[PDB]
């Protein structure tokens, strides 16, 4: 029993970073196969980050001026290229520590584990959620670009995140592997306005359920409620909408309490109308959204 | 910025698990040089949990019965020892992923990072203090016995915890890695008293440091306490009471803020007697006591 903010055990990504500089820039890289992953704007200076040209400050770079350190060895770079916001350094050894791996572009609400870096050195791993907005609520500073997000299926790991910047508002923005950011995002020192973000309904759900399994069931109530009642509460607090593919997910749940899941959503439904009362879920005084179906089932049954 | 509870990364954790089984009973044991740790409850039958006489039942078995697998490779057992709570199995074979380590036994309310096992596997990680009951509210199932808390210095891993069972309450008791039981716990089926709990002020002033660091300052107030005034109401509130020990090491956060402690002390206070009015700090809803002014301090700078 018990219920943690659980995060993917995070050696075989500790095996992967690397410290990559370019200039005066030092910032964290993935090393897989022969290919070193890091943001590209390790190619930028003070004066650039304002209005980047990067095709322009890229042309101005060789392979030589790309230092990337593994610990204490240096690898040699012979070949650089950019996609779209990620650099991809080729280097001439692969790394002996590559886990199986698969690059993915997770799902707004989806989970993952963080495993934050600087100097290309681990520093600490924490579970963190893609929010409706395609923003991440991490902890970051200068420095822990390109760190990565991840998820662990039996031995293959997917690399679903790397870090690029903080908003002016504290909250982080990033790209899959691929160099593609989650969200609107550009990667210039620009304010930018991050999307109004919402409560994971589904995650919200899971977590009651993970609350049921662990004895917490005070919010339980003699209640139902239907898609539509339920939806028309959720759009009231910025929750997103539950859908039957949602309803579908909380399946397993479900069965597991033999709550049907329409009597939690009226759970619910009474928590965000009245509150916590100054009681608490799962040593929670709020409603936790970053735990998936899947993250409940897991924890819930102890998967390696 | 932005502040998350995070645990260290686990890789030089993960190369130490191997999975022990006696008999019937399977749990995790922590392979560090020639030595493989575990509870030595792993003896024990179902019968034999109501009331072991643990130096009886480990008479009965001999090395061959220490079934001890790394992965895919078995190790041979040579020899074994009982010393407190914790069986020493020696192995044939030195585990070549040993890092450098301790063994500490860690204070009540300092944090370390567990790594929750299943059949020498390692499912997860995730943050833990040591509350001043002397139980950590992890997220434990059947199986997890044998997974380690530690913290890691450079690329020292000192451990500190070893699970042995969770107590009808849900909560969690262990050892030090020389087998003694945090708090008056006994390895027994039998139902265990832990005393009552407290929450751990210089903690939650640490954290309170935390959120003035990251922008949260509504709590702020144009008030001061002492020592003795504040410990009243520390009293009143079940929290542990202020020494200047805990003012001293809170030093470094009262300079970066420049909020001394006992103005601190005062906002914690108005906190106390009035709640938080439906408002947050980083993100929780009720006081947080799970960082001690290092894990601040660490996360703050990016020490790696
Ligand atoms: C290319 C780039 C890099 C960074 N760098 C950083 O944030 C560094 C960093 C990362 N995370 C935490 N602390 C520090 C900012 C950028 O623009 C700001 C304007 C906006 O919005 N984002 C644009
Ligand atoms: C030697 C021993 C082992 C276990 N085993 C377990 O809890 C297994 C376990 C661990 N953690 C989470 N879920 C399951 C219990 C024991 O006594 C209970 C009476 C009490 O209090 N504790 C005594």
């Amino acid at each position: 029993s018990g219920f943690r903010k659980m995060a993917f055990p995070s050696g075989k990504v500790e095996g992967c970073m690397v410290q990559v500089t370019c200039g005066t820039t030092t910032l964290n890289g993935l090393w897989l196969d022969d290919v070193v992953y890091c943001p590209r704007h390790v190619i930028c200076t003070s004066e650039d980050m304002l209005n980047p040209n990067y095709e322009d400050l890229l042309i101005r770079k060789s392979n030589h001026n790309f230092l990337v350190q593994a610990g204490n060895v240096q690898l040699r770079v012979i070949g650089h290229s950019m996609q779209n916001c990620v650099l991809k350094l080729k280097v001439d050894t692969a790394n002996p520590k590559t886990p199986k791996y698969k690059f993915v572009r997770i799902q707004p609400g989806q989970t993952f584990s963080v495993l934050a870096c600087y100097n290309g050195s681990p520093s600490g791993v924490y579970q963190c959620a893609m929010r409706p907005n395609f923003t991440i609520k991490g902890s970051f500073l200068n420095g822990s670009c390109g760190s990565v997000g991840f998820n662990i299926d039996y031995d293959c790991v997917s690399f679903c995140y790397m870090h690029h910047m903080e908003l002016p508002t504290g909250v982080h923005a990033g790209t899959d592997l691929e160099g593609n950011f989650y969200g609107p995002f550009v990667d210039r020192q620009t304010a930018q306005a991050a999307g109004t973000d919402t409560t994971i309904t589904v995650n919200v759900l899971a977590w009651l359920y993970a609350a049921v399994i662990n004895g917490d069931r005070w919010f339980l109530n003699r209640f139902t409620t239907t898609l539509n009642d339920f939806n028309l509460v959720a759009m009231k607090y910025n929750y997103e909408p539950l859908t039957q593919d949602h309803v579908d997910i909380l399946g397993p749940l479900s069965a597991q309490t033999g709550i049907a899941v329409l009597d939690m959503c009226a759970s619910l439904k009474e928590l965000l109308q009245n509150g916590m009362n100054g009681r608490t879920i799962l040593g929670s005084a709020l409603l936790e959204d970053e735990f998936t179906p899947f993250d409940v089932v897991r924890q819930c049954s102890g998967v390696t």
